[PDB]
């Protein structure tokens, strides 16, 4: 509770500093990451921090309390739109998720969740997810994946059965879209642990389901591909449109994560 | 100003009604409600005027080009990111445009020659960009289509990133406001783009179909909108080389 409370005020303080550096006027990702790393260590010197801008690569992430932070998820959105970016924080203890935070800084909306205690949009509880079929589902997927040698071709059937397709440019906020019901599913061939660590606690708290594109479970020990959705639509995307291309997807997987 | 004022009031009042129908309940009839309300109210007050919408010589007289709800799939699935869109034309000429992001509470609007607004605030004129530093609006569905896919692949690969929001009217506005540097699709009806185009043109934006032909309200078309620079660039470096292929499609589609 002290940890949750401490973490909730940290991510809020980090948002204030982000707006300071904007109203005034990459260094900004560095600034915010250093703030969060330094603030965590000051109170908890034996916690570890897995960060994108260069904290904790080659730490056994299953040992102790681990903070997995993306200080600005959606930097292109940050640069080009001045909005639609998130601070993402996931706290794991002894390799087991405890809490997840995804803060839409410019909307001023904090999405949060404690394992077993449901998920929230600020003060509002989020509803459990209902199953959907692919043919009545909006899916999160970027156009860039569809132009890729053999992965493109595998994703085109999914795009075409899907009711429609969207792309927001923040993996953390797109996972939270699935958690809030704004998207039925979201998928990508490459994410790092800092991109999903926070969003996954929230997703799991509304009965969503996550795996990589081969159905294998996700963890913070490394990068991976991503399939997230409601359970029913996860079964359908994995079972129908991915498992038939297992061998191609395996070879792809071993090429990306080598 | 009289007509402009009428239109501004009417679209704001339509959005209010949309919400009353959400607070008490769904898309099919809400859509019908909003069409009836807008068409009926225009035709009572200006019965000489034409109203073009989903359910005529557009060079003659005053023409209202109306999408009561653009982004119906977002309406159903997200309960947000959908817009009411109204283009007004007088004697074949743009007069006014309105795109009302109902749930976000933001009316984008403009009278031709007079600037574009977000509520009461003026919008900034657009600056040029290069595709390779540009975020583009293109739906993944267009990447999967037989000859479209290969024409669009190269543009997606060179752009900094791509995005898809699911509302043509709001994606054109996103271009008008600096959020996307360009937006493109192979088909769109007059009511999807009429409002947005007026707004776009007032920030020094730039629209054509995918063959570079100018956009009119006389029928459906494909769409390329952007700041002037990256419009020139997308059309001449990436679309020009497939003119004949794009024409076959245009003729095959329209
Ligand atoms: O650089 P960054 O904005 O923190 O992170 C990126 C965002 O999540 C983006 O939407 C996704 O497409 C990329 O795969 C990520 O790398
Ligand atoms: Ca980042
Ligand atoms: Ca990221
Ligand atoms: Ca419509
Ligand atoms: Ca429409």
């Amino acid at each position: 509770m002290a940890l949750y409370g401490f973490a909730q005020g940290l991510i809020q303080e980090a948002g204030i500093r982000i707006k300071q550096l904007m109203e005034q006027n990459t260094n900004v990702d560095k600034a915010t990451e250093d703030f969060i790393f330094d603030t965590i260590l000051e109170t908890y010197p034996n916690h570890q921090v897995l960060g994108e801008e260069g904290h904790g690569h080659d730490i056994d992430t299953s040992k102790g309390t681990v903070w997995v932070v993306d200080p600005i998820d959606g930097t292109l959105n940050f640069v080009h739109q001045q909005e639609n970016f998130a601070i993402s924080i996931g706290i794991y203890i002894d390799g087991k998720p405890y809490a997840g935070f995804v803060y839409d800084v410019m909307a001023d909306v904090l999405y949060h969740a404690k394992v077993g205690e449901g998920a929230y949009r600020g003060s509002q509880p989020l509803k459990p997810l209902n199953d959907s079929n692919l043919r009545q589902s909006i899916i999160g997927i970027n156009p860039n994946w569809l132009t890729k040698p053999i992965l493109g071709e595998i994703f085109k059937e999914i795009v075409n059965d899907s009711r429609s397709a969207r792309a927001y440019g923040s993996a953390a906020l797109e996972i939270v879209s699935v958690a809030t019901g704004n998207l039925e599913a979201y998928m990508t061939p490459r994410l790092q642990p800092w991109d999903f660590a926070g969003g996954l606690v929230i997703l799991y708290e509304v009965n969503g389901q996550a795996s990589n594109l081969l159905g294998e479970p996700l963890t913070i020990s490394g990068p991976n591909s991503i399939l997230v959705g409601n359970r029913g639509l996860h079964q359908e995307i994995s079972n129908d449109y991915l498992e038939p291309h297992h061998d191609a997807l395996i070879q792809l997987h071993e090429q990306r994560f080598k």
